[PDB]
């Protein structure tokens, strides 16, 4: 039964990372700010909140807005997440190296949780106004949610496939995992993947705050998040963008890449037990994590680092510790960014999976922010305090989504 | 290089289906009105034609509204989407025999062009009536585009992966390509997938018809949609949802299952082109159909019948006539069902690759309808007049999606 280890599939690797976050818009300058301890979480200082007096009044905006690189043309023709996603596919490619690709060789998948929502609103603002004709001839392209992952193919010539997966907050690295997939089935060479996400505000905010999922510790903002805490109580926002290339060995070395980390297998799994709540025995959760073992060739004790889901919820963490511990990963070090990052829904896959590149290049993991008190029925190794130096040879990063949709992703020092 | 033929894939099947369309409720009643050259298209009755004075007042609603089958309870805890897949996997499962399968070795992928956008304006609305706390708490569930995917997987128990790919027109082909993947990667034994897609209303008929990709022959509905027509003026919306079942075969024999067809391979490339338009050269998508072809095992000279995206738009059927070319695929017996059932985007390519099922099962072609002066630039054999009965051994089911997005799944008699 082939496996990377066995060279059933061909060895993928990643060759470049982007990320736009609450911390920067600079991937290495994120990484930076994670290990001095820094986070993205603020009060938001938005009009809505005074509006509308929310139960949240926290969140990390993008430190450097999006639309601030936007003109006029692109502010009329792209939704949000377009947007976004044609400012990390340009900042993306051009830290490759603008390489040359085969275009027939080249797919793009790129998971968002959501899609050009506000585009419908204003489409249907637009004809209550004026009547039919006054909706935009552009607002189908705008609107679908696969258009962030079509800019980006259009923008970057990918014509092996162009992927939009949604699956909430496992959006982002569901889609590292189907371009991990149409590579090693031989469909493509190289595939930009990854997650956008839209922005915080009121609407967002009172959805996820209904269901109890987020923090309300307004007080102070950045100990708000605190994943594995005996005293979580929710989820934070924080505004994400993340796009990784990952290519075959072979075609990186044809080019003179460096690779930055191995992609070595990918799981995908279901709960089918609720529509919001993660099932709290972990049990097809951790089974992610094993098929991502089964498919890179490692067992449970290869597994250095594990880079959680960790939202801060009661329930989620305390699902995820059962799951770590079904996969029998639970030595790992475990590190939880939205402790520090917020949640980004399904952007955060993608960036988490650019976390873990990092943690295995550098060979260092950032300190869970606020894991001050730990939760007496949770026993995970949580890296706290200041950055953990270590020999980190394998890693997983989780994705557990709304809907109960589980990816693992296993990567390797390179 | 595995292939289907050489047994480097496993072989996979299909043994059970379901269909609502704008001609039956009843996937058999709606084949069998195909077959005596009935269509779905009509006038459209809808207050909402003569309020907004539409360019477009034609169009295929269901014949059995989903929602004539939704109680008090579901029409408050679900998206339209979602009450149409929860129909659909009931009626699926029924169809099926009711099996008991390992929820372990159970997917479910469907697609669909949207998601729960009208529960996006519903809690935009009672927010601003009410404030924050009048959202509903299954605001994000019903919101959520894998909303659909998700309530299928909880009803049916499917633990091995629950995904929604999102690709327009694509959408419910690419759901079977990816259930497929998901079958002979070894992540899974059996699969329900296809796709679902919302209602007729009048912002979907302004925002297609500002592009001019929408028929306005109002005085005679039933001629309206006439793919490879030189007459043609662009599609139809036939409201559609559809689901199939999939299992390996030693699946399907040790449960007593009878397969319908067998499912040997996907093709998914891109054309990097245009927004919403087709690359005219068709490259790409023939593409995608030569590579469902190498997946199966199949030479172009093997394909009997190709299920045609077939849309009625002048670019689009100009567009698929040069991939179909370019693929080799051309001395084929072209069906485009939208002819009849219209388009329903991301069901479409599910309906039409149940369509596809049928034809291989009963050895028989419905008619195009409105074939009546061929396209001069077009030179296919598009089966028109009546039924054409024939030894169909392979056919290729084609969807190309706005954005670019190219599916051909390949299928062959049992
Ligand atoms: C980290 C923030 C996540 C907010 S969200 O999950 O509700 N996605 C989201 C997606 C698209 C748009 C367009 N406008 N808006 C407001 C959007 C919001
Ligand atoms: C501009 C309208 C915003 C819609 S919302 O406020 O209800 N947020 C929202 C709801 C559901 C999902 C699923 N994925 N994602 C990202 C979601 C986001
Ligand atoms: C065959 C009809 C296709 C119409 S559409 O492409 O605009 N999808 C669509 C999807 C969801 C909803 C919810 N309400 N409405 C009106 C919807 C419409
Ligand atoms: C209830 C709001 C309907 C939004 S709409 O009228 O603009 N139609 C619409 C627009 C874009 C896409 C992509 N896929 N699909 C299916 C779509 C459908
Ligand atoms: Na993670
Ligand atoms: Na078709």
């Amino acid at each position: 039964q082939p496996s990377t280890a066995n060279g059933g599939f061909p060895s993928v690797v990643v060759t470049a990372v982007t990320a736009t976050t609450s911390i920067s818009p600079d991937i290495e300058s994120t990484w930076k700010g994670l290990l001095a301890g820094e986070s993205g979480i603020h009060a938001l200082e938005d009009e809505f909140v005074t509006k509308w007096d929310l139960a949240v009044k926290i969140g990390g905006h993008l430190k450097d807005p999006v639309d601030s690189h936007m003109g006029r043309l692109d502010m009329r023709r792209m939704s949000y997440v377009q947007r976004m996603g044609k400012l990390l596919g340009g900042q993306l490619w051009e830290s490759a190296g603008s390489p040359e690709v085969d275009p027939d060789r080249f797919a793009v998948v790129v998971g968002t949780g959501l899609g050009g929502a506000e585009r419908i609103v204003e489409s249907y603002d637009l004809m209550n106004a004026g009547g039919p004709r006054k909706v935009s001839p552009l607002a189908v392209q705008m609107i679908m949610p696969n258009g962030a992952a079509a800019v980006i193919g259009l923008q970057l010539g990918a014509r092996a496939g162009v992927m939009t997966p949604v699956s909430a907050c496992s959006s982002g690295s569901e889609a590292i995992a189907h371009a991990w997939r149409q590579i090693v089935m031989g469909d493509a060479d190289v595939a930009v993947c990854g997650g956008v996400e839209g922005p915080i505000e009121a609407l967002p905010i009172a959805a996820f705050s209904m269901m109890r999922a987020m923090s309300t510790r307004n007080d102070e903002p950045e100990r708000a998040s605190r994943p594995f805490d005996k005293d979580r109580d929710g989820f934070v926002f924080g505004e994400a963008g993340a796009l990784m290339l990952i290519e075959t060995e072979e075609h990186a070395k044809a080019r003179g890449a460096k690779p930055l980390a191995r992609l070595l297998g990918a799981g995908i799994t279901s709960d089918a037990f609720h529509m919001v709540a993660p099932a709290a025995d972990g049990v097809r959760a951790g089974r992610a994590m094993t098929r991502s073992l089964e498919l890179a060739g490692l067992s449970p004790a290869d597994i250095d680092h594990v880079n959680a889901h960790g939202t801060a919820t009661p329930i989620g963490d305390a699902a995820e510790a059962n799951a770590i511990r079904v996969a029998g990963c639970d030595q790992a070090a475990v590190y939880a960014p939205k402790s520090a990052l917020g949640h980004s829904i399904g952007a955060v896959g993608a960036l988490e999976s650019v976390l873990t590149v990092l943690t295995l290049r550098d060979g260092v993991i950032p300190p869970t922010l606020n894991y001050e008190t730990p939760d007496p029925e949770i026993d995970l190794d949580v890296v706290a305090g200041e950055p953990r130096y270590g020999d980190y040879r394998y890693a997983v990063n989780n994705s557990f989504g709304f809907g109960g949709h589980n990816v693992a992703l296993a990567f390797g020092r390179y």
